[PDB]
């Protein structure tokens, strides 16, 4: 039916029309495919930004720094987004990308344990530096879109080196959409502490039949853009490829 030339052209056009530069990497079984309008982004390093929340949550839970029902209280200080001015569980903080919660979690884990855990799972360049509460936001920790799709593939298949229950607890936190029997699990990212800014959407689709298809979208955000472009491009791409 549809030629891969036409798939490549369609997905490129989604990035072109959002007036950005980006890539989406899709993995099917063992085969990695790179689509978009700036393919060379695929092996370039960027800050993980809020995508690190997934591994922050795995580490915190595995090491009993939190539980999935624990309510992280708002301290009452003004926050960047009014939606973050409330009490929340890790799960809620995951959907809202509430960095103050993931910062508190990182502080509980602590620098020594954080570094050792980031090494053990071999995440990105694995370097967190000396600042426990912003290493995923402004450097030194970096990761390529290929490395992110591989992380999502690992987590989707319970292959990371954490208890199965830890991985299931985090995965539950990541359900963002259901489309005709398919379930989309993903974590968004928007790094505003770097120039240029980076947008991420990394997760997988779980199809009706049980197959999991991981993906990582990576693009350049500029002041002005709506964050929902990350989602809109992702769904359009997955739909174009008949994955959903
Ligand atoms: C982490 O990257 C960063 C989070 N990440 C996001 C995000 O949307 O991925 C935000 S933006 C904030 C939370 N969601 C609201 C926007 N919704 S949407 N659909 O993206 O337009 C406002 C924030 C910058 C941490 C480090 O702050």
């Amino acid at each position: 039916h549809i030629s891969s030339q036409q798939h490549e052209k369609a997905i490129k056009s989604y990035f072109d029309e959002a007036q950005t530069q980006g890539v989406i990497i899709i993995k099917e079984g063992k085969n990695l495919s790179t689509y978009g309008n700036a393919l060379a982004r695929a092996n370039k390093e960027y800050v993980p930004a809020s995508t690190f929340d997934m591994l922050n949550a795995l580490i915190g839970l595995e090491n009993h720094k939190a539980t999935t029902n624990e309510i992280f209280k708002w301290d009452g200080k003004k926050r960047t987004y009014p939606m973050w001015e409330k009490d929340m569980t890790l799960g809620e903080a995951m959907a809202l990308s509430a960095v103050p919660v993931y910062q508190e979690l990182a502080r509980r884990t602590g620098l020594e344990l954080m570094q050792k855990e980031v090494k053990r799972v071999n995440f990105g360049n694995t370097n967190i530096g000396t600042q426990v509460d912003n290493f995923w936001l402004v450097g030194p920790l970096k990761i390529t879109p290929v490395q992110e799709v591989n992380f999502a593939d690992d987590l989707a298949h319970n292959r990371l080196p954490f208890k199965l229950e830890t991985q299931e607890e985090v995965k539950k936190m990541l359900l963002i959409k259901e489309v005709n029997g398919s379930k989309i699990y993903a974590k968004s990212g928007w790094g505003m502490g770097v120039t240029p800014q980076v947008g991420w959407l990394t997760g997988w689709v779980e199809q009706a039949n049980g197959k999991k298809i991981p993906f990582s979208l990576n693009l350049e955000m500029k002041e002005g853009m709506s964050g929902s472009i990350r989602n809109e491009i992702t769904y359009k791409s997955l739909e174009n490829l008949g994955i959903i």
